[PDB]
């Protein structure tokens, strides 16, 4: 029986994630100052984990009991204002000891292992964003969450509101999954990834701030373990009317025919684009999947042919990070593919979603096994694709890259294709990865990503989070080719105090105070050239780490050496840099060159304690821009 105390504060209810740990009965209670009992609360038989909402009094300090079960994640919720005030964590996890029942933020986020400025929940297992809008005067971040460990598990939607896209409030968890996937161990799935639409009253889509709703689209996952070929996924909606809380899921969208491959995810809504090719009174939605190869010509490679993107990065076919090339052989059937969908406005839950052929599908990359988290938008004049490539890794060795392709999308016969003009990289690092972006209520695009951690720079262990979002950027697309800047409330929020820059023969000298900063670098010439950004260890053998950003004979790269990936070529993919923007957060880089010609990031754990960020030149250095990076939750 494991047992904590909890003072309520203006909260009205208790919320308990819990894993069935016995054989008899689970069951939770709750009990006032004097022992008299509150709630007795038990889970049900078939199910081996639950989600518990127990109504507690206001201020007042409450007993909790547990017996026949462990808690994993918790937190106090349902105060006045939930929206300004948020959710505040309880910790019953026996695991989790360095906390105690009710620890502060400082507690929670300020320990080895965690950044200070990006996202993150908690505790326990995040990936994707998800359901990226503002609405009503806030920013709304979902994302897929498994409160019950460190790892991949059953999916949720975390949620969480702000209203600069850099502090965080945190809200009750949005959505759970399937009931069955609790009393049945052989199936495995959850709320997978999905994106928002803010609609008025009747679902017609309205800008965010005069909205009275947020409708989401998403995917469900069903699949029985060990069996690729049970896997089945299918698109829903759901409403989230005032900003905390979901209401009635239903689907919308399923695979269209049985050569639809059966991963087909991740939904995204846009109803901001226009041209020659597009309804205007219709919304359009592309999902994720791979389609016979035989539904294209047989020169889909090297073709002109609107709707294929044939630029071959020269990598190979992979289903682990460290994959070597020839292991393993893709699926030559098949080949990547944007399924586009589109509906008729105003967005009700019961129209019907009409198949409009693949919009974008890339033969360059087509031994990838699939797409991951689409996006299809318009800014700056110019039609642009954002997908992830499944199981592939580029000639470089970065694993699962997010590819963008710039260009028109034209009328055809056979529905809308995107006239591929150019195509690249979203991030030259690795791990940026599950890519959404979002206007806002001024129309900027902006985009979130989740730091996966193919640095191998996570090790599970109490009281952390395994997961983060990237910092948000702003997208535009200049002369044909992407671009990508943190957007201004990042600059305006997180830059600190200037840093004094010392010599040292040569050498320019940063002190960092936390391992926290931000970097302005200017250089004159094209001459080879070394910044060392962190130092660290690596968490597996206690290998001395170290990453750089180098040029050497004109290529500019990200160097980690010592860490799992010492051997990605983390090239920046252009010339002639003369401008190094550095966004170091403790365990995390985001590098900018040029002012976003192009974007590089990874997860790097450097030391505990004080930085130190070292510059030198072959060429001439200008100028030298060094500030302290503040944190978002103290």
């Amino acid at each position: 029986t494991y047992s904590i105390s909890v003072e309520t504060g203006g909260y009205r209810q208790l919320d308990l994630f819990a894993e069935r740990c016995g054989e008899g009965n689970a069951v939770v209670t709750v009990a006032d100052g004097n022992g008299v009992a509150i709630a007795a609360h038990t889970m049900p038989i078939a199910e081996r984990r639950h989600h518990f909402s127990i109504a507690v009094p206001q201020k007042s300090t409450v007993t909790v009991a547990a017996s026949g079960l462990v808690v994993r994640f918790g937190y106090l919720s349902e105060c006045d204002d939930l929206l300004d005030n948020g959710v505040r964590y309880v910790n019953m996890n026996p695991s989790d000891t360095d906390w105690p029942a009710q620890p502060t933020l400082e507690q929670i986020y300020n320990r080895f292992g965690r950044s200070g400025a990006h996202f993150e929940p908690f505790a326990r297992w995040m990936n994707d964003p998800n359901g990226l809008c503002q609405f009503q005067g806030r920013y709304h971040l979902f994302f897929q969450l498994n409160p019950y460990g460190f790892g991949w598990d059953n999916m949720h939607w975390g949620h969480a509101v702000s209203r600069d896209l850099v502090h965080w409030t945190h809200l009750p968890v949005f959505l759970e999954p399937q009931p069955e996937l609790h009393t049945d161990e052989r199936i495995v799935g959850g709320a997978f990834s999905g994106s928002a639409v803010t609609v008025d009253e009747h679902d017609n889509p309205v800008a965010g701030n005069e909205a009275n709703a947020i409708r989401l689209y998403l995917t469900r996952h069903l699949e029985t373990r060990g069996d690729e070929s049970s896997v089945t996924e299918y698109q829903t909606t759901c409403l989230c009317e005032d900003g905390v809380h979901v209401r009635v899921e239903s689907p919308v969208a399923l695979r269209a025919n049985d050569d639809f491959g059966y991963d087909f995810r991740d939904p995204k809504v846009e109803c901001g684009m226009g041209g020659e090719a597009l309804d205007p009174d219709r919304a359009y939605m592309v999902t994720a999947t791979n389609l016979p190869v035989s539904e294209f010509g047989a020169d889909a490679a090297d073709s002109a042919v609107p709707g294929i993107s044939t630029q071959n990065t020269g990598g190979w076919f992979t289903y682990s990070p460290q994959g070597k090339p020839g292991v393993d052989q893709p699926n030559n059937a098949t080949v990547p593919a944007m399924t586009l969908f589109s509906a008729k406005k105003p967005l009700k839950r019961n129209v019907t979603w009409r198949y409009e052929g693949p919009v974008l599908a890339d033969f360059g990359h087509q031994i990838a096994r699939t797409y991951e988290c689409p996006d299809l938008f318009q800014v700056d004049g110019v039609t642009v694709a954002v997908g992830a490539l499944m199981h592939y890794r580029d000639k470089q060795g970065r694993f699962q890259q997010v590819r963008w392709y710039a260009g028109d999308l034209v009328n055809t016969d056979n529905g809308p294709k995107l006239d591929v003009k150019a195509s690249d990289w979203c991030d030259f690092g690795t791990g940026y990865y599950a890519t959404q972006s979002f206007a806002d209520d001024n129309g900027r695009r902006i985009v979130f990503g989740w730091f996966t951690d193919f640095p191998e720079m996570r090790v599970e262990q109490p009281c952390l989070a395994n997961g983060m979002m990237s910092l948000p950027r702003e997208l535009h697309v200049r002369d044909g080719r992407l671009y990508s800047k943190p957007v201004s409330e990042v600059y305006r929020e997180l830059l600190g105090e200037r840093l004094a820059v010392h010599g040292d023969g040569g050498d320019m000298v940063v002190t960092a105070p936390g391992n926290a900063y931000y970097a302005n670098v200017h250089l004159a010439d094209d001459a080879d050239a070394i910044m060392v950004l962190a130092k660290g260890v690596n968490p597996q053998d206690g290998r001395p780490t170290e990453l750089l950003l180098q040029r050497t004979d004109g290529v500019t790269r990200l160097v980690a050496k010592g860490t799992a990936v010492e051997d990605v070529d983390f090239d920046s993919g252009i010339t002639d840099v003369r401008q190094v923007e550095v966004f170091f957060d403790r365990n995390v880089v985001e590098v900018f060159l040029n002012g976003g010609q192009t974007a590089g990031s990874m997860l790097f754990q450097g030391a505990d304690g004080d930085g130190e960020l070292r510059i030198a030149s072959s060429g001439k250095i200008d100028a030298v821009d060094a500030r302290a990076l503040n944190g978002i939750w103290r």
